């Protein structure tokens, strides 16, 4: 039985790294990838809550130093996020740099143009690619990708746009985050 973690859009859960859900709303993410009967920070608060970096409700949160709420993936791949802090158990920390980028720029990708301009988009990282989008929004076009440990990048999250991804990552990922959909309650 093949769950997926809505973070990283994997699907394998092994003996050290299993992909727990949350008992509350069926939210499915690899214990290493969340800092790990079972809740997720949100449902231990008793919140849904919107993201301070993107439009997105779906997924899995973790709380801000400031008593907000973010995406776990959008803190790996907005820059100057310290987004270590959820693996030594200690709250997403935002910086005036961050709060200085809301509503910047449009992210392309938004399927409702209301959101567009808000939140925090990040670019497409090939050559000097100037494409915007949202993380969460990249994520479900399967944009978003992590180097392994052996390629030895020091910021190992990067995205790309649709013009310059991996074709065959792309579909993967875009399929592992519609399955997700079906995990929930
Ligand atoms: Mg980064
Ligand atoms: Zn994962
Ligand atoms: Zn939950
Ligand atoms: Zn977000
Ligand atoms: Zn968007
Ligand atoms: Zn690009």
């Amino acid at each position: 039985h093949i769950l997926i973690c809505c973070v990283c859009l994997g699907d394998n859960s092994e003996d050290a790294d299993e992909i727990i859900q949350c008992d509350n709303c069926g939210v499915t993410v690899h214990e290493g990838c969340y800092g790990v009967p079972w809740f997720c920070d949100a449902c231990k608060n008793g919140v849904s809550p919107s993201c301070e970096l993107c439009p997105s409700q779906d997924g899995i949160f973790k709380e801000t130093d400031a008593g907000r709420w973010v995406h776990v993936v959008c803190a790996l791949y907005v820059p100057g996020v310290a987004f270590g802090d959820i693996d030594k158990l200690r709250p997403v920390t935002l910086t005036e740099m961050n709060y200085s980028k809301y509503g910047a720029k449009e992210c392309s990708l938004c399927e409702d143009t209301r959101f567009a301009r808000t939140g925090v988009c990040i670019s497409c990282d090939a050559g000097m690619c100037r494409s915007f989008f949202h993380v969460t929004c990249a994520q479900r076009e399967g944009l978003l990708s992590e180097a392994a440990a052996e390629e030895d990048i020091a910021d190992p999250f990067f995205a790309y746009c649709k013009q310059h991804a991996d074709r065959f990552d792309r579909k993967w990922k875009r399929k592992n985050y519609l399955a997700l959909q079906s995990y929930c309650k």
